[PDB]
């Protein structure tokens, strides 16, 4: 048919790479070229307050254009026209875009730390950005890796909204290392360095004091003591008890057992000085160590 100028560029204008000084536009060719091929495109800009369109590039041989010399804080709208041998077609106008610098993802956090461990769980804790640089952190992603495993795995879906997570579902006696990432509106940070490997196992602690230490009977040179298992065994097996004596005139706590201890809740302390006055301490032994002493009630006079 008869020939004329091209149709408008097609499609939504797509704006990308927006900073405070530049941005990038892309469009698609017009559906109709008017009967002659499109020679070049014309890209124009107009700050929203202004009336005059200003030329960005009058000879764009591309479906994209890099706009520069933009000005921080100003809002712009952009225009694209197709040109052929018979003239300039109707424009394709973009949506308004403000020249802002983009938001940035947070910095990689510092390495997390494990605190409380069971055979199946670990509490992991980490720090906020030391200073509130405008990260605007929304939450965290905690990852774990088994020492006998290949890849890092998430300990949870979506985000952790605090500085801590009790990670469960851990395999007893496996060793795990942790790393944490921080996410803001811009996206996910690079991960932190890893924690040191920790083994999933129940901790053991020194035992508590022996229970109900008491005197049973007294002779001319001996004292009979008795007690019961400590209420708190330290998650560990009581393997023995240490008994100590003190002369109240002297004040030096001497031993009444080998350091190994005694495997009974009773003892007969013998060869004690007659009519002297004593105090007695009893201690429990774990694989972890010797726990707190329990003092026998009052001082005792060795008599009959």
């Amino acid at each position: 048919g008869a020939m004329d100028r091209p149709g408008p560029p097609e499609g939504p204008v797509v704006i990308s790479g927006v900073t405070a000084e530049k941005c990038t536009l892309a469009w698609k060719p017009p559906l109709q070229d008017g009967g002659s091929d499109i020679i070049n495109y014309i890209v124009e800009r107009r700050e929203t307050s202004r009336l005059v369109w200003t030329v960005v590039d009058a000879n764009v041989q591309t479906l994209s254009c890099k706009v520069t010399k933009l000005l921080e804080g100003n809002e712009y709208t952009f225009r694209i026209m197709a040109v052929n041998k018979y003239g300039v077609g109707e424009p394709l106008e973009s949506e308004p875009v403000v020249a802002k610098n983009p938001f940035v993802v947070p910095d990689a956090p510092k390495a997390p730390e494990v605190t409380t461990v069971t055979k199946d769980s670990m509490i992991v804790v980490w720090e906020r950005p030391a200073s509130d640089g405008g990260s605007e952190i929304l939450g965290y992603v905690l990852e774990k890796r088994d020492k006998e495993g290949i890849r890092w795995t998430r300990c949870h879906k979506r985000l952790i909204g605090e500085l801590r997570l009790r990670v469960t579902g851990l395999i007893e006696n496996h060793d795990y290392e942790f790393r944490v990432s921080a996410e803001n509106a811009a996206g996910l940070s690079e991960p932190s360095p890893p924690s040191a490997y920790q083994k999933a196992c129940d901790p053991i602690y020194k035992p508590g004091p022996p229970n109900n230490p008491k005197v049973i009977d007294i002779t001319r040179s001996s004292v009979f003591l008795s007690w019961s298992k400590p209420i708190y065994d330290g998650g560990c097996e009581i393997q023995g008890y240490i008994v100590e004596k003190c002369d109240v005139s002297v004040g030096e706590w001497t031993m009444c057992t080998p350091p190994t201890g005694i495997n009974k809740t009773n003892i007969e302390v013998e060869k004690l000085l007659e009519k002297h006055e004593y105090n007695f301490r009893i201690c429990a032994i774990n694989k972890a160590g010797v726990g707190e002493h329990a003092d026998v009630p009052g001082p005792i006079i060795v008599e009959e």
